[PDB]
DNA sequence: ATCTGTACATGTACAGAT
DNA sequence: ATCTGTACATGTACAGAT
DNA sequence: ATCTGTACATGTACAGAT
DNA sequence: ATCTGTACATGTACAGAT
């Protein structure tokens, strides 16, 4: 009770998804088509659908979705950025991408800002949709459409690099399923693909415009969408768990305080999804997420996530080394204001659940 | 106990590796044959299956089975006599046909014929094609390392489509294995082997049996509710131990007594499937209760020949205890020596 | 004439709707 | 509890290309 | 189209620990 | 007696090269 009627709240309607992915496919559909068209140099790029509308997460509104549109890149040598384990440059052996190249090193600021004219010129002569392109953010590897469904719908188009080889070895002790999904699983999942996306930082510091991104979004997915440590977990002859609806709710007590109180900048989602994912390795069975404890298994990740912010350690599942609450990302500042806004959130009934 | 029986059944590291060379050996040589040449069967691909595959051989490594499988489109199948695993296959291999008819005896004449000539090559090994058994989908190949090793080349057809209908209501693991593995598995093909022997009552020649070999194999080496079962990070199991014990059971007193000829390991592979699906929980195969899980193991066998009723796992309505299958003589002294058995501590157990 | 990238045809898990 | 729209994986048809 | 290279599942074999 | 850790061995998926 109590917080089942948030999750009701935060449910999304059938018509809307109908509506939303209606106009966001057709959308897309028509990106992904121009992609091809001509000489191209994203010519081959395929689509893959994530992030959490596709993880069945997304709360509140469908107005968001994420798409990779990925572009397979044979021989290619990869060069760790200051041991990060995340940040890499990438480097090559007649080629569609001679254009982006910089002796050997390919440009993500280049690449992306090609990708990024072509979408918009696709844009210009869709009429029968409001869709326009959003300016550039800075840190986003993606181009977003804003469509005027009438109701508003981001779209962020992500241009990945997918590579076949064997992950790099800064993740080699990540993604520790063992217990949880197991050894078959995290083989299989190891033997997909792995992907780059710009790093596009805009900071200044030095290989900015080269610098791209590991990014494991179609593990997550799978993750997500596999979750239990039985086979049935979730299954129409098997037992409901409340993995998700934690997910759900840690997700929009995030979106609530941070429309509230821009000291939470900072913050992201992926801040939230990163934590979940441990608590999942640290609590594998699948009676630790009953729904009837759903107040306790939402309350124990919130005391996890208070600890991570408190100690200022929350590693990279895929990437052990690199540590998303670093002082290098996050100041003490940010963290304790967040400490205390969810301490407050928490000891006082959710009031923020019941605002707007 | 069982756990001594278990010791002595396991399998010696050394003895695979020499059997496995040997027999790896004389497979690719044919596997060869087939593609390298102007042959009818360039495409088959090798498909491991069975119980040395699926780690649930018992005493010796002496018999492999291989499936070379052969991809045919269109393949419009028609069912036998509303059996469920028989069927007709009609319409390279235009040799075989008949009246739009594929016929399985001339398919795998040839296929026969193609092997014995290039064994008739092999100077390294000592190996002989063993005459045929009438109907039998295999042709089988004796290996003298020096010790005596069966390899059973299983000639399929894979095709590509939905599964038969007469399947629709098989392979029921949703409370088991789940939705999402049952529908991946249904995706992947399915085969047919040249099964024949109705005696003489005709059609005989031209059918085929459904194989699930393959699914098989699978669900053996992905048995448990939890996904981490028999993994370095999860709990053991105890299931294919059962398996073993159960096989052994059968093959004690399948070398006594030529009652229990109609009788095979197949049996005890379907009903161990069934108890899987009883009894789904990990929990319920835990190694430390491998005697009460032998012994229901037991009870389920028995109330099967008691029923008269051990129905294919992939094909509900085909009942390989029929009476039309296994004389009621058959199965009532196959009880009779199993219930022996159990209450004695199984003496058969000891004898070598 | 034959070949094939593109897209339709089929089936079902997920989860919202009634 | 059943009914149902979307996403998605795989099998296959054929208009347009060679 | 074929075949090697790699990575890790699954097994057995045995000493040291429990 | 059983459990545990390291070593030893085959099977099998698939990327990448030719
Ligand atoms: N490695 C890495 N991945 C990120 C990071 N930020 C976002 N992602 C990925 O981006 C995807 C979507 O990002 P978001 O739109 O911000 O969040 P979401 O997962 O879609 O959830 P919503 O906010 O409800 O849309 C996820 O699938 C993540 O895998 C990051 O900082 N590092
Ligand atoms: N598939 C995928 N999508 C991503 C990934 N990273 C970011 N995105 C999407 O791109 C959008 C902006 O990218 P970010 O890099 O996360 O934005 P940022 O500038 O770093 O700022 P914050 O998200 O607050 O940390 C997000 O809202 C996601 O939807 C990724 O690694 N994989
Ligand atoms: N559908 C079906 N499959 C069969 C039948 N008999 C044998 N098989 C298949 O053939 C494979 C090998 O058969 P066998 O050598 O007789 O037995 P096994 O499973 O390998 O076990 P062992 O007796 O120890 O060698 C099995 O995995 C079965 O899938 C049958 O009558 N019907
Ligand atoms: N992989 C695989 N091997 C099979 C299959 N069917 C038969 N075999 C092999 O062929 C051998 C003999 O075939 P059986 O299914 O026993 O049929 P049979 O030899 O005509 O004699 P019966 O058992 O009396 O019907 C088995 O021991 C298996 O090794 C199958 O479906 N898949
Ligand atoms: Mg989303
Ligand atoms: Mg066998
Ligand atoms: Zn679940
Ligand atoms: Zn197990």
């Amino acid at each position: 009770d109590k917080l089942k009627k948030v999750l009701d709240k935060l449910r999304l309607k059938r018509k809307d998804i109908s509506e939303a992915a209606e106009t966001v496919n057709k959308v897309v559909e028509r990106l992904l088509r121009r992609m091809q068209k001509r000489e191209s140099e994203f010519k081959g790029v395929e689509q893959l659908n994530t992030g959490s509308y596709y993880e069945h997460v997304k709360i509140s509104a469908p107005n968001e979705f994420d798409v990779m549109f990925k572009l397979e890149v044979p021989r290619i040598e990869l060069q760790e950025y200051y041991e990060t384990g995340a940040f890499y440059l990438v480097k090559f052996k007649g080629n569609p991408l001679s254009h982006f190249l910089e002796g050997e090193v390919l440009s993500a600021t280049k690449m992306l800002s090609k990708f990024r004219k072509i979408i918009k010129e696709e844009v210009k002569e869709i009429k029968d949709i409001d869709v326009s392109v959003e300016k550039e953010k800075p840190g986003s590897p993606a181009v977003t459409l804003l469509i005027r469904n009438p109701e508003e719908i981001s779209v962020n188009i992500i241009l990945a690099l997918e590579s076949k080889g064997s992950w790099p070895i800064s993740t080699k002790e990540g993604l520790p399923i063992q217990g949880w999904l197991g050894t078959k699983v995290r083989t299989n999942l190891r033997r997909e693909p792995f992907y780059l996306v710009p790093k596009n930082a805009k900071d200044g510091n030095s290989f900015q415009g080269e610098t791209w991104r590991l990014s494991f979004s179609h593990t997550e997915k799978y993750i997500l969408n596999n979750h239990g440590i039985e086979k049935t977990c979730c299954e129409s002859s098997g037992a409901k768990c409340c993995r998700k609806e934690c997910l759900k709710l840690m997700k929009y007590l995030l979106e609530q305080l941070k429309k509230e109180f821009q000291e939470l900048d900072a913050f992201c989602s992926y801040h939230v999804k990163t934590a979940i994912f441990h608590m999942w390795t640290q609590d594998p069975q699948d009676s630790q997420w009953d729904p009837r404890n759903l107040s306790s298994c939402f309350d124990k990740l919130l005391a996890f996530f208070l600890e991570c912010l408190r100690t200022e350690k929350l590693d990279h599942y895929f990437i052990p080394k690199f540590n998303l609450f670093s002082q290098e990302l996050i100041d003490r500042k940010s963290k304790e204001f967040l400490s205390k806004k969810i301490e407050y959130e928490r000891n006082n009934g959710f009031p923020i659940f019941d605002k707007l």
